[PDB]
């Protein structure tokens, strides 16, 4: 419908400039006849999800890399894709004029945008907050009669989530994660640093903390929002590190195991919110498989855990086979879900790099690795930041796919936004990953999935400078002869009948 208005900030590629009256957007999707494919292309050179169509033909003219679809080789079903409604994201969005707010939310949540179907909601304050509150800061309130939602929830987050859900045709799944308990439940009496819950699982501190989850779900339910899932804690490993600067709550895998078994599992099960799923870990993938082995080999905890939430810092190395691969092999019936990703966290990398193709490539590369190792969903961090990567009460350190400039009522869509969109827009909930066999060693990243209705989607990422000639074979339809340009990402779609 409307193309990218590009702007360079001196990095490897462009952002797409949006304001109160103009944002780039797509027409309603349109699937062509058997024997025709659709292709969406983004390039470092500046193409942004540009649509073309071409033939799937009977004869194979390619002599290079062949990728063969193997629809009978079936893997995980996809839960979906989205991002986090932090205090920071909400403050940034709501500082735009209402028409620019509309266009930002449509970018993420409408069929004319990239069709997000997942929102992660912090339970009270995190580093991406302007202050350090919880829902129950009055001490010695073990029954949580003084539990309440502040302005950050009732004026910023909840109205924005309502607007996100109105724009989305797809059902949206909400995921909740806490950073800290009230400080009077904690060994260190503080929101951050090395500190766990007081006492031991089963006791009055552990039971109050479990009840705080139910209180949160009740308050959100009064505002007509229902959660798909909650995590047991955001980054439980972090609250064991002395001088950890952000809101945290420390758990050893043994303490998470017993907290779920004795307190959180039973408390949610006995509540009106018993259908809400519980994810464990919500932490870096180098804690697997050890963390899953500790929690899931205990039947009294394992019966309450629907899945494992993993984080990754895309700046760092983590071998997927030894972590995600091994966890799947040991616990093949407990879904893996990427609950948080971000980039820029290294000292020498600027927090926000407007138009960084490399950061885009890190997003798409990480989504393909995840999908190739059984992960069912991928959730970005902050939906939007300011050009300094804020607000953050501790320190700005990561990027965001949308950067808001309130002084100009403008927002910038980064390459990360398009690299995410090449998946989120074209892989609806219930899509299943299927085989895609490479005929020979190659430098592309590729993944194939089948839509619920049986149609094919293949994403091809070229992180090299060299054009790669490519053929895709669908045994049912024929040969797609294509080129993966250097520093490109392609999404291919086609009917199989
Ligand atoms: C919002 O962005 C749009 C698109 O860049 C701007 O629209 C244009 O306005 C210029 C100068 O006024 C015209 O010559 C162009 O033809 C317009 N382009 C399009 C494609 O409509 C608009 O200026 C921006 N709004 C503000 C207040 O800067
Ligand atoms: C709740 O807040 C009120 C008003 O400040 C306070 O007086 C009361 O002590 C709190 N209630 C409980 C149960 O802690």
């Amino acid at each position: 419908a409307r193309p990218c208005i590009p702007k360079s900030f001196g990095y490897s590629s462009v952002v797409c400039v949006c304001n109160a009256t103009y944002c780039d957007s797509f027409d309603p999707p349109t699937f062509p006849a058997l024997g025709t494919f659709s292709r969406y292309e983004s390039t470092r050179s500046g193409r942004r999800m540009e649509l073309s169509m071409g033939p799937i033909q009977a004869n194979h003219t390619g002599t290079g890399l062949l990728l063969t679809l193997q629809p009978e080789q079936k893997f995980q079903k996809v839960k979906g894709f989205g991002g986090a409604m932090t205090d920071a994201a909400a403050l940034n969005i709501l500082a735009l004029s209402p028409p620019a707010q509309n266009l930002l939310l449509k970018s993420y949540f409408s069929e004319e945008g990239i069709g997000y179907n997942i929102i992660r909601v912090p339970m009270a304050s995190c580093d991406f907050s302007i202050r350090t509150y919880t829902y129950a800061d009055t001490p010695d309130d073990f029954q949580l009669h003084n539990f309440s939602l502040p302005e950050e929830d009732t004026k910023l987050k909840i109205p924005l989530i309502h607007r996100a859900l109105q724009l989305a045709q797809r059902p949206v799944s909400l995921l909740a994660s806490p950073w800290t308990s009230p400080t009077w439940l904690k060994t260190n009496g503080a929101v951050n640093g090395k500190g766990s819950l007081k006492g031991q699982p089963g006791d009055i501190y552990h039971q109050t903390w479990a009840r705080y989850f139910v209180k949160f779900l009740d308050a959100y339910a009064e505002h007509k929002l229902q959660f798909w899932a909650v995590t047991a804690e955001n980054e439980p490993s972090a609250g064991l590190l002395s001088g950890y600067p952000f809101q945290c709550l420390g758990f050893t895998p043994e303490h998470q195991r017993d907290f779920i078994a004795r307190d959180l599992g039973p408390t949610l099960a006995n509540s009106t919110h018993h259908n809400v799923r519980l994810l464990m870990l919500d932490d870096q993938r180098l804690l697997l498989p050890h963390w899953a082995k500790v929690v899931l080999t205990d039947p009294e905890a394992a019966k309450y855990v629907h899945g494992i939430a993993v984080h990754w810092y895309l700046d760092f190395l983590a071998p997927a086979k030894a972590t995600l691969g091994e966890t799947h092999r040991l616990f093949p019936n407990t879904m893996l879900f990427a609950s948080e990703a971000c980039v820029g966290s290294k000292f020498w990398e600027q927090s926000v790099r407007l138009g960084s193709w490399d950061r885009g490539m890190q997003y798409s590369h990480s989504i393909i690795t995840n999908l190739l190792y059984h992960v069912v969903g991928w959730t970005d961090w902050n939906l939007a930041l300011n050009p300094e990567g804020g607000p953050n009460w501790v320190r700005n350190f990561v990027d965001s796919p949308i950067i808001v400039d309130i002084t100009k009522d403008t927002f910038y869509k980064q390459p990360m936004f398009y690299h995410l969109g090449h998946f989120s827009k074209f892989i609806p909930e219930g899509s299943q990953r299927v085989g895609l066999v490479a005929s020979q060693k190659n430098d592309l990243d590729a993944v194939a999935l089948m839509h619920p209705d049986g149609s094919a989607v293949v994403v091809v990422l070229n992180r090299s400078s060299k054009d790669v000639p490519l053929t895709i074979k669908d045994p049912a339809v024929g040969f797609l002869e294509t080129i993966s340009p250097g520093y490109s990402i392609h999404t291919y779609l086609w009917h199989r009948q």
